[PDB]
């Protein structure tokens, strides 16, 4: 019989999705499932689902998560699909991940009423060799790529641990957390610092370049990154929009970027065929990769004015003289553009468009 962990206790209704995210357990020729995968990843995911579902709540979108196909009350229909090689076959280096991708690809071209949307999660288990094991694990893809993710399952990946101050606890927020962010990446998400404000009241960014944090520390999706999901195709909750098809096309004029004692000045006006949703601004230290802090601001029409003012007392953690800023025009579709203008904080110089 299911039961709710007591971690789901405090769960809020979701917004029915016109989307779903696709969840694959990939189980190489030679490969058992690990036990109780059903409950334990049903568990973890609708947690996860909780957590980007109240944080988009938070920034004023409504009880909006990313779509799960649900089999029955607490369980998520994760479909089972056995590969054409053995685990070998598919590892994290090497084209592992890509190869698992194409056969799954063919699988829902075979299998069209399976895929719910263009988002797939997939999950492998942990090897079991010389290196890695369910005490650590690892062999397996375990990273965003494109519009899907890929990563891990071992015995111990149970929501129980969350949080506990256990071996079991320490490893769950390594690679949950880690599940966490790799997801983001796949829902459309760059990564993302804090502002200062932010990570006094909130803790810290699931996108930020650091070492995984969900379910140890405080951690939170910034306004940028809800900006992004705002426009993902499976949070959508209207079946007419049509998501990631043709090209993102905004056109960006009279762009003025100017500074006046600790305020950033970021102006200019847009058009395009599409809604433009939000404007998110990133800026950013060398290379061109550490995280950049961002902002957002919406926008939600085709043509129009936009103004943000950014306090540069926000920029926790940049110390570089040299910074970028880039501007990101997020479409209806879930396509953006961006533009990149360089600065130097020793030679500053306001910037207008020729
Ligand atoms: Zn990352």
């Amino acid at each position: 019989e299911v039961t709710v962990p007591d971690a789901l206790k405090d769960r809020i209704a979701l917004k029915k999705t016109a989307r779903q995210l696709n969840i694959v357990y990939f189980l190489g020729s030679d490969t058992e499932p690990v036990p109780d995968y059903e409950r334990r990843l049903s568990e973890l995911l609708l947690y996860l689902q909780q957590f980007y579902g109240k944080e988009m709540q938070r920034h004023g979108y409504g009880a909006r998560s990313f779509g799960l196909d649900i089999k029955s009350p607490g369980r998520v229909n994760i479909i089972e699909y056995k590969a054409k090689n053995p685990a070998a076959h598919y590892p994290y280096e090497n084209g592992g991940g890509w190869k698992a991708a194409q056969e799954l690809d063919e699988f829902f071209k075979a299998h069209p009423d399976r895929k719910k949307s263009q988002h797939t999660l997939i999950i492998m288990p942990t090897w079991n060799d010389e290196k890695n094991g369910p005490d650590n694990p690892g062999g397996v893809p375990f990273y965003g790529m494109g519009r899907n993710c890929f990563a891990l399952d071992y015995p111990a990946f149970d929501i129980k641990h969350l949080g506990q101050k256990t071996r079991e606890g320490r490893l769950l927020t390594k690679w949950y957390g880690g599940m966490a962010h790799e997801l983001g990446h796949g829902l459309n998400l760059p990564h993302n610092h804090q502002t200062a404000s932010d990570g006094k009241k909130y803790g810290t960014a699931l996108m930020g370049s650091g070492n995984y944090t969900f379910g140890t520390s405080p951690t939170f999706l910034t306004p940028a990154s809800c900006a992004l999901l705002d426009a993902c195709e499976v949070f959508s909750v209207t079946p007419s929009q049509q998501f990631y098809e043709g090209k993102p096309e905004v056109e960006v004029g009279d762009v003025a970027i100017s500074f006046k004692g600790d305020q950033i000045l970021v102006s200019g006006n847009y058009k395009s065929p599409q809604t433009v949703k939000a404007l998110n601004v990133y800026i950013q230290d060398p290379p061109y990769d550490y995280d950049a802090v961002s902002f957002s601001r919406r926008l939600g029409k085709k043509s129009g004015k936009f103004s943000m003012k950014i306090d540069k007392k926000e920029l926790e953690g940049l110390n570089n003289n040299e910074f970028r800023i880039s501007l990101m025009f997020i479409l209806a579709n879930g396509l953006h553009m961006q533009k990149h203008f360089t600065f130097h904080w020793d030679a500053l110089q306001d910037y207008r468009d020729g």
